């Protein structure tokens, strides 16, 4: 479809109904959206949980919303209100919305080292106390911010031990299940990883829940890549494709904004740098000020990124390509005017017998405060299973299915 | 006058060094010595401000960092806005300097001394908040058979825009002439005149 022009990621091109199908029954008067936000004092000893709830259907005077916060079996905070926002402008406010503020003393903070979660329950009910419907999510208290050139979680500078991961299974193709997700997360943590980059699209919704519970930082990425265009920004600099691109970013933020594990939004991958990127960068900073935005395209340090995020820049050697140079990482930090932190969105290409020179990145990451780590390329080899004449399975790569043209073994880049 | 005619850039330095004090800023943090220090800076600027070869003023050398330095820094910026001011004391990047100007910082290796660390020069440029250029006020100590590793500074100076070079220590050996019994001249260093205590050959650090 014309959506295919935006989906040129380096991976098997497959098709079909590859994630779950459900029916959902809601009442006619329903919760239609809710957002959770956490604000802190200077030393993280007091928090405010702010919940915004929106409803659809017929507004009545007797409707109420309650938000309660649970730690295990103990209720820790609670608030109730009728519908009706504060005045927003000259025409009034939202009659079909309400904001609760809940105070929490000495909250247990979420991080990848100690993933403490609370449970928020949101109830729509009548004044006499008949329940209409409930919704719920897991809440982690954490603050992500960029302060004086450093990316801080809960006031401390992060060191990202990350990997890029595709959704890939050698028998089932791009179909993901709970068992494989859990196997990946255990192996990642057993090997000292704390972070994963969703290369290069939103994941199955269960993935974010498991990263909340086990503790990994997530970079969540919009499904936009136009690598095969000449030049790379032919579509992303064209206002007629701004509608298509905006749906890919806005719907991702609206689905995933409540997960504590998501700490950074990404605008996509390898699409050059066009005016559509700057517009969408600004859209996210305005609807969700709580997470940084990153984007590698167009030379890794454009106005559409809060973080300098090169791919495959070297530690000591410059690669001075026209228009989009890859400075060495130590030099990049100190270019006249530069103040952002640097995290490699891809480094150390793990293709085959590889990772020579890996120690030299880790020596730099520990010596320089504004080098805060990176994401290895990548977690798992994308090979598929074929059968021979005797029915013996063997691992196949590009070209083994009569697909043409193809890029041969270049699909196998994993640590596993 | 000769640097104007032949073409050299000059850094002109106030006659203030209190290296032997404990701590180094005992006098330069004391308001009773602010009169004495101000005469040394103000009279130098009033004598030399018309020479085109002078491009940078320096507040002195190895005197720690005291409030008298910040006051005199501000005095020069106000009477002569046309030249930057530099000062190495107190860890090379205080509020009394327009230029980060370390002495003997290395290219790749940190030297993490308490209070006054010497970062490696590539790392220093990129410390959170740092925006000034870096010029070494002394590097590559030329004592005797020396200058090993000199090429590694010049490779860094050419690769990084904000590393803008430095001043070698130093031009000429400070040795003196003595005569033997036959009247033959020989080169003498500390201790050869019955001076005591003394610091021996440490006065000979030159390229010539
Ligand atoms: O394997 C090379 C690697 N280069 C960079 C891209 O972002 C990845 O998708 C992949 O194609
Ligand atoms: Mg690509």
């Amino acid at each position: 479809s014309d959506g295919s022009y935006l989906e040129d990621q380096d991976m098997w091109r497959m098709s079909g109904i590859f994630r779950d199908v459900s029916l959902l029954h809601k009442p006619t008067t329903q919760i239609s959206d809710f957002h959770v936000a956490t604000r802190f004092n200077d030393d993280f000893s007091r928090a405010v949980l702010e919940a915004e709830v929106q409803m659809c259907g017929e507004l009545r005077d007797y409707l109420r919303v309650t938000v309660s916060l649970w730690q295990g079996e103990t209720q820790v905070a609670s608030g109730t209100a009728p519908f009706g926002g504060e005045i927003i402008d000259e025409r009034g406010g939202y009659a079909d919305r309400v904001t609760l503020r809940l105070n929490v003393e000495n909250p247990k903070l979420w991080s990848a080292e100690i993933p403490n979660l609370y449970r928020a329950v949101v109830e729509l009910h009548t004044a006499d106390g008949t329940l209409i419907e409930a919704e719920a999510c897991d809440v982690g208290f954490r603050e992500v911010r960029i302060e004086n050139g450093l990316l801080l979680l809960n006031g401390k500078p992060l060191l990202i031990r990350g990997v890029n991961r595709h959704e890939h299974h050698p028998l089932h193709g791009q179909v993901m299940d709970e068992q494989t997700m859990v196997q990946d997360i255990l192996l990642m943590k057993q090997n000292n990883f704390n972070a994963v980059r969703c290369s290069h699209y939103p994941n199955h919704p269960l993935w974010y829940t498991l990263c909340d519970r086990y503790g990994l930082y997530v970079v969540d990425e919009a499904n936009i890549e136009t690598h095969g265009m000449v030049p790379m920004n032919r579509l992303t600099d064209d206002p007629r494709w701004l509608p298509a691109m905006s749906e890919r970013v806005t719907r991702m933020v609206q689905r995933d904004r409540n997960h504590p594990s998501v700490i950074i939004w990404s605008l996509g991958n390898e699409s050059g740098h066009g005016a559509n990127h700057d517009a969408l960068y600004r859209w996210i900073k305005s609807v969700d000020p709580s997470r940084p935005v990153q984007y590698e395209g167009g030379g890794a340090d454009t106005t559409a990124t809060d973080i300098i995020c090169p791919m495959y820049a070297r530690v000591d050697e410059d690669q001075p390509f026209p228009a989009v140079p890859k400075w060495s990482i130590k030099k990049w930090l100190s270019l006249p005017g530069e103040t952002r932190p640097l995290i490699l969105c891809e480094y150390a290409h793990a293709m085959g017998n590889s990772l020579g020179g890996f120690a030299k990145y880790w020596q730099a990451f520990r010596q320089y405060p504004r080098l805060q780590g990176g994401f290895v390329w990548d977690w798992v080899d994308q090979s598929l299973i074929k059968y021979d004449e005797n029915g013996n399975p063997w691992s196949a790569y590009g070209g083994d299915f009569g697909d043409t043209p193809n890029d041969r073994q270049f699909c196998m880049n994993g640590l596993v």
